[PDB]
């Protein structure tokens, strides 16, 4: 009869991290220092008129809509340890 | 008869982190220093008129609608330990 | 009967990190120092008119919509250890 000692330390990380971002989009970021006119899909006798006069001390600084998609998995100071002080395995079979 | 000692320390992380962001969108961020005119899908004799006069000391700083999608899984100072002080496994089979 | 001692320290990292970003888009970032006119898919007798006069001290600094997609998996100070102080394996079979 032999004395068996077994110690095991496993760590499996089955990780799947994804970050998808689709956009079917029209027009989006349109910016005009003076007048801006937008006409989406006019039909038949669709009269659209804009009038504007003079253009003086104008500041126009559009900061816009930032889109951000993220997906993180983080392990900070993870530890899987096994401290076996003073191990001994004696077999004595006369 | 052999003395068996077994120690096991496992840690399985079956993780799935996702972050999806779709947008089917029209027009979105439209900015005009003077007049802005938008006409979506006019039909038949749809008269639309805008008039504006003069343009002086104008500031126009549109900060807009930021979109953010996130998905985190974090493990801070995780610990799976097994402290076995002074282990001993003796077999004595005359 | 022989005394067996076994120590195992495994660490499996089955990782899958992805970051997809599609965009079927029209027009997007359009910027005009004076007037901006956009007409999407006009049909039939779709009269669209814009008028503007004069263009003075104009600043026009469009900061726009930054899109960012990210996906991180990070392991900071990960540790899978096995400290076996003073190991001994004696076999005594007269």
């Amino acid at each position: 009869g032999g004395g068996k000692v077994q110690i095991i330390n496993k760590k499996l990380d089955l990780s799947n991290v994804q970050s998808k971002c689709g956009s079917k989009d029209n027009i989006k970021h349109v910016s005009g220092g003076g007048s801006v006119q937008i006409v989406y899909k006019p039909v038949d006798l669709s009269k659209v008129t804009s009038k504007c006069g003079s253009l003086g001390n104008i500041h126009h600084k559009p900061g816009g809509g930032q889109v951000e998609v993220k997906s993180e998995k983080l392990d900070f100071k993870d530890r899987v340890q096994s401290k076996i002080g003073s191990l001994d395995n004696i077999t004595h079979v006369p």
